[PDB]
């Protein structure tokens, strides 16, 4: 069943409703056909996948005046982020931060008693499921009515050759193909991995039909594992993380990483490094009852009825690589040159499909650049020197070099941080700003107010790296990184206008030291 | 009683304790004398006041190799901000934001029933009083041990002439004086203004010995009035704001202002424009019982036992002007040229003492620029095109021109905002990020997820203004403003690396429109 929506103009909320209906449809739902029947031009590019990369790539290509076509197996545009990736992740992280606050000040002011309070994980996941069609509605609307895009949703794409694709029972031709099918959840090849009670970011928001027990086991040690792990811990459950190597290796500054790990442990999280799951035990009904793993100190068994796999995402290259004969990398990523061109003529690859970094900025930009190249604008794209972030119970932002990294690299440096290095350590009222004021003023909670630092080259006076743990600096790192790439110095940072009290105190702290020709750490 | 602390080296926490002791000492406390009695150099400048302007100016002067002396009547450095201004303001705004969240989701998830819950204002003020010495301790420690500053605290400065100052019973000479005594609370010339129950930012944290009733009257529409007003409202009290002119004029963009005001009213706040208090009624016990004011709709009477004055701060220029013969402005501000020089030879004026804008960046920067001039470096300072912000129950950030302002300036423009202007209005799941996810997904709460907009010149493609209501963008505005002053275009904005989900969605949204030669609003 195909629905020609081309001449239909549903509102954001109407789209939200129609999408929900199609998703919960037993037959699978009708195909959303939004194609221009009067355009004589041949598609400059057909996007296989309409997620972050595909949608943005199409938006830009269309803006340039070219013709595009999106084909996605989901009845909505936007991809994984709004359905099971970044959006739910941020809802969960919001809860983790709010819950850490409530537990810290339990039984104080307007804060209820959290002593034996266990928050429902399913209730929050259900909250997400109940409102995720909202964002999906905005995407279908914005893409059609505002971005003037053509698309076919709720129907998998069928790639015949580098110029032909079958969709909605029809066959389409294009000058180029832009592969943007993203990546899928990583898994384990251990007994019990298919048991009821084992989840990943994708299945968690589709198959959680019970409320997890008191203990949760998380497998992995990077972003996803830590973000979801802190949320589970925040709901009041004993959370054990089994990390194959070492956790949070993305945090290069040693002190910053230590602060983050220390605060996670203070919240009760257990992180076991060098551990490898060997078996997920099933009970008589096929449900998880425990996790067995090998560690540096021997085998261990953790009783649990809920296991979350937070492993790296894997590029969905298999099918396309076989159909087109694409050259692949060691992790299955599709190989491409600086112009996003694969080994197959007129075939580009973007987003998570081409590997790391697997972030939205990389997906959207690669999608746009591939589009520009398809339109004749030869432009290279090699992601490098970008800001990054992750959530624990705090927002953790970082860019550039860590302190030890800079000194080992041959850079004479000075650092400016908060709190200062003294015998009182973290037990002081700074750093402090929006969302950390209660920690800064509470009895025995000052050490929880945050940690931040900038690394500066003592000779060039340029900022080499910035690190922040707390809240409200993430957005700033987007803009600060650009200034740093321009050659930002401690003097220029000190000359800015701060908005006190600020999440990052970099501006004024730089000003305190910038008056000297021979910089000194603070 | 003078304590020579020069060769003593207290830790941050020992300083916190010592300062508290001196502040609570019945006799007034001992003088804190930190002077290098062995240094034979003349003082380049004596700073009258060691607040934001005096402390930063001293730090910069010392960094440049000059010699300085700070004299302050309080036993700590840092001024009003940590004792009764910005720091408590932020603790209160943090509470206001958390309380709106709790009230919005009352009885939902882990949130307790807030239906009939009135938070204790005195409890929060007491929390502030109990922990404010922490920041004070850091300031005394940082200034002495890290910034190598000389200072005399807990002693009023007694200026003799433009080169001589008395402090701690000793007479000091200097090449220049830098006046940095700030400003004091503004008051009303009406009957009953001195009744018990009438407070300003300063007296609120020193004399609140009772818990306010169910109604609070706030006089003024300034940032402070609005910030404290929303906090009082958040505690569960009927809050009436008596604004002299138009509410929130600082927010130039009409749409942004409307959103902010509408959200305040949704929380139950009553905002009265063009109102002037005529009398504060006292009961037989000498306590405020009602406020009477004239408004565009006639005289009104509001019963209350707690009134908060959020009027403009007044420069502390009287005594210094009499002694030195300083030229003053109509509001009592000390007049200075662009080098921060007063009408008196070798005497500079900085911070709130020289008038608006009364902000920390202005205080600190003016202090440093005066210091540089004292050290022989001719440098002018004229605050202009700076970012700004204020708190309601949300963080409100703004810079540059509002939409209407831009068109009146002759610019042909386009705008990029969230949420989109459609039939569904604000009732959609965008904008969304950290701390707005629950609002975005909650039943009927989507409209509370925020509002944001950038104003762009259609021809030059340059960003002319940025506006945001939500959380986590404040810090970013510090850096974004610098980029905008450099001539940021929509294309350059789109070329940045975003950190999704981001408080400001400006980067990716700009990218969605940047591909066209003829820009169209989103
Ligand atoms: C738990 C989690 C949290 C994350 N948090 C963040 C974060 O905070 N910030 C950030 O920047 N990044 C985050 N990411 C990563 C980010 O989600 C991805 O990098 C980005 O979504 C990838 O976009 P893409 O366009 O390459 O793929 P996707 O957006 O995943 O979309 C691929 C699209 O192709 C479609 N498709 C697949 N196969 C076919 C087929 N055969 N036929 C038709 N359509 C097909 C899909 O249905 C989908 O719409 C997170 C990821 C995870 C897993
Ligand atoms: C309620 C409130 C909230 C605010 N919130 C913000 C905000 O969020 N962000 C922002 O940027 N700005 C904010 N401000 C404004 C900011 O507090 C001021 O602009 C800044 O503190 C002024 O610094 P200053 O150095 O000029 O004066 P101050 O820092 O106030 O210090 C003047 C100093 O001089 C001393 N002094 C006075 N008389 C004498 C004397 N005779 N002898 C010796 N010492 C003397 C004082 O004891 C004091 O230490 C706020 C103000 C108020 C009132
Ligand atoms: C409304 C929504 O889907 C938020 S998740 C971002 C999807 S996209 O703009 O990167 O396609
Ligand atoms: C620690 C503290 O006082 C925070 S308030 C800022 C005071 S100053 O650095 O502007 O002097």
């Amino acid at each position: 069943k195909v629905w020609n929506a081309r001449n239909d103009h549903l509102t954001i909320n109407q789209w939200a409703t129609r999408i929900d209906e199609i998703l919960e449809a037993p037959d699978g739902g009708e195909v959303i056909y939004n194609v221009d029947e009067n355009d004589p031009r041949e598609y400059d590019a057909i996007f296989i996948g309409g997620g972050a990369a595909g949608r943005f790539g199409s938006a830009y290509l269309r803006a340039m005046g070219g013709r595009q076509l999106i084909v996605d197996r989901w009845p909505f545009l936007g991809g994984s982020c709004p359905h099971n990736a970044c959006v739910p992740h941020h809802l969960f992280s919001d809860c983790a931060a709010e819950l850490m606050l409530a537990r810290t000040f339990s039984g104080q002011y307007w804060f209820p008693d959290m002593t034996e309070k266990v928050v429902g994980i399913k209730e929050v996941v259900d909250l997400f499921r109940a409102g995720r069609n909202g964002p999906h509605g905005i995407m279908n609307f914005q893409s059609k009515e505002q971005l003037n895009l053509e698309y076919i949703l709720n129907c998998p794409a069928k790639v015949i050759d580098n110029h032909t694709v079958e969709a909605a029972g029809k066959v389409f031709k294009a000058k180029n193909l832009i592969l943007a099918v993203g990546a899928g959840p990583g898994t384990l090849d251990v007994p019990g991995v298919n048991a009821k009670g084992v989840f990943d970011h994708a299945t968690l928001v589709e198959e959680l039909d019970y409320e997890p027990g008191s203990t949760v086991v998380v497998v992995g040690g990077s972003k996803t594992a830590v973000e979801y792990g802190c949320f589970f811990n925040a709901t009041g459950r004993r959370t054990v993380m089994l990390v194959r190597t070492e956790p949070l290796k993305l945090i290069k500054d040693n002190e910053t990483r230590a602060y983050v790990l220390d605060r996670m442990k203070e919240q009760g999280m257990e992180i076991i490094s060098g551990s490898n799951v060997t078996r997920i035990e099933e009970d008589a009904n096929g449900r998880v009852q425990a996790v067995v793993a090998m560690t540096p100190n021997g085998e261990m068994r953790i009783e649990t009825d809920f296991v979350f796999l937070g492993l790296g995402e894997q590029p969905r290259s298999a099918e396309l690589a076989k159909i087109l004969g694409l050259d692949l990398g060691p992790k299955g990523e599709v190989l491409v040159n600086e112009y996003l061109q694969t080994s197959v003529p007129n075939v580009y690859a973007v987003g998570d499909l081409i590997g790391g970094p697997m972030e939205m900025f990389k997906a959207r930009k690669s999608g746009c650049y591939a589009a520009r190249n398809v339109m004749g604008e030869k432009i290279s794209y090699t992601p490098k020197n970008y800001p990054d972030f992750l959530h624990t119970h705090y927002e953790v932002s970082f860019l550039g070099m860590g302190e030890e990294e800079a000194r080992a690299a041959g850079h004479e440096i000075v650092t400016i941080k908060m709190p200062p290095d003294t015998e009182n350590g973290l037990n002081v009222a700074l750093p402090a700003s929006d969302r950390t004021m209660l920690y800064a003023f509470g009895k025995g909670t000052a050490h929880m107010s945050g940690f931040q630092k900038i690394v500066i080259d003592a000779k060039t006076r340029k900022v080499l790296g910035a690190h922040h743990v707390g809240y409200g600096a993430k957005d700033a790192f987007q803009y600060l990184n650009v200034l740093i790439k321009q050659g930002l110095t401690v003097d220029e940072l000190g000359d800015m206008d701060e908005l006190f009290l600020n999440p990052t105190h970099f501006i004024q702290l730089s000003r305190l030291r910038a008056g000297s020709k021979n910089l000194v750490s603070l």
